[PDB]
């Protein structure tokens, strides 16, 4: 049944009506009923009717406390990205650097050309990413798909423990410029994420189906044996860039999509993704959960080499949503096997 929906596991694109767009968790359940999760990544174009903010003219004063310069080293489609923290600057100052002759987008025709220049010049002229800025650009009254308050069961973490985790159950803003990158990764605790491109040049994405995630990890461990030996989940460092030609050379299934201003991207549990920005832009994102995520959370393989890494206690989720398995799980005897093709239980009504 689920196997027969999106059998190619390609990235799907949805055009919800305003009525479908009102209930967040419901529409996520719907696109899962259509097999969208199999790609690991889906695009959602909101109704033309909709807008999270009337104007972005008031934000050039917004502070980016920790701009990051992205040093990239490597060759032959394999790279490691090193972050050099720069001193705080305003959106105004960032935009100026971004559009400057030194850092601005190169001219090009088709997307494949711009993509080629990305992989050829990755290691040159390291750009600056205005990443991980705590905040939201949603107007306080927007009640549809509000990244600040999506109301999924991820809310159980703060509700139960008072714990907030920046960018995970709070919103992050990302100011891009040409050739700024996000490395191959799944989300913390293998959660969902939502990404909204407020304004500016596009953001291009690569994705690998969850059902082939393990194959990507095996490749990554082979190419980086030192890193694999020091950490049980070194891709969570988010420093590892791998070109689509390299994935193609080693038989890893993957898809590409380009995100335009005003569009949503949804990543799904255990969905590996990576990509880059085309030029000056701004994105807002956070994580979220569904009932399906819980098993993923229970089995997520975490970074073993850093204290300050993100770790959510699964206990409250197993008690409340899997009470019959709690004893078994707590005694380490819960051998549930994840089927990456099945849609979340909330999808029943479709
Ligand atoms: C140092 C340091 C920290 C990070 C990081 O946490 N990055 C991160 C953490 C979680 C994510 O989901 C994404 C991410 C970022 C984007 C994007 O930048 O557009 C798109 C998709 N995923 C990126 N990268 O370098
Ligand atoms: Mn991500
Ligand atoms: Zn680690």
């Amino acid at each position: 049944e689920s196997e027969t929906l999106n059998p190619s596991a390609r990235i799907m694109t949805f055009y919800p009506t305003m009525e479908e767009f009102r209930n967040f968790s419901r529409y996520i359940a719907y696109i899962e009923s259509q097999g969208a999760h199999r790609a690991g990544l889906a695009k959602v174009v909101p109704p033309k009717e909709w807008k999270p903010r009337a104007s972005y003219d008031d934000i050039d004063d917004l502070v980016i406390p920790a701009p990051i310069q992205q040093l990239v080293t490597g060759q032959s489609g394999l790279f490691t990205q090193y972050n050099i923290q720069k001193k705080a600057m305003t959106v105004r100052e960032f935009r100026k650097i971004a559009n400057s002759d030194k850092y601005c987008t190169p001219r090009y025709s088709e997307f494949e050309e711009l993509e080629r220049k990305y992989w050829k010049n990755l290691t040159f002229n390291p750009p600056i990413y205005g990443a991980d800025v705590n905040g939201t650009l949603y107007e306080k009254h927007v009640d549809e798909w509000n990244i600040g308050r999506l109301r999924t069961i991820l809310d159980l973490v703060e509700k139960e423990s008072g714990i907030t985790i920046e960018g995970v159950n709070t919103p992050y803003l990302y100011f891009g410029m040409w050739k700024t990158s996000f490395a191959w990764h799944t989300e913390d605790m293998d959660l969902y994420s939502i990404n909204y491109l407020h304004f500016g040049e596009p953001k291009s994405w690569y994705s690998v189906p969850p059902e082939h995630g393990k194959r990507l990890e095996r490749l990554a461990k082979g190419f980086f044996p030192g890193s694999a030996q020091s950490c049980e989940a070194f891709l969570r460092h988010k420093m590892t860039l791998i070109s689509p030609l390299m994935l193609k050379k080693y038989g890893i299934p993957f898809d590409k999509v380009t995100q335009e201003a005003g569009e949503f991207m949804i990543t799904f549990p255990y969905g590996y993704h990576a990509g880059f920005n085309h030029g000056f832009n701004c994105a807002e994102s956070t994580n979220f959960a569904t009932r399906r995520w819980i098993e993923y959370g229970k089995q997520a393989v975490l970074c073993s080499c850093r204290k300050d890494m993100v770790k959510i206690s699964m206990d409250v989720f197993v008690r409340k949503f899997q009470p019959e398995r709690y004893k078994l799980w707590k005694a380490g005897k819960d051998n549930t096997v994840i089927d990456h093709t099945l849609p979340t239980p909330e999808a029943a009504e479709f």
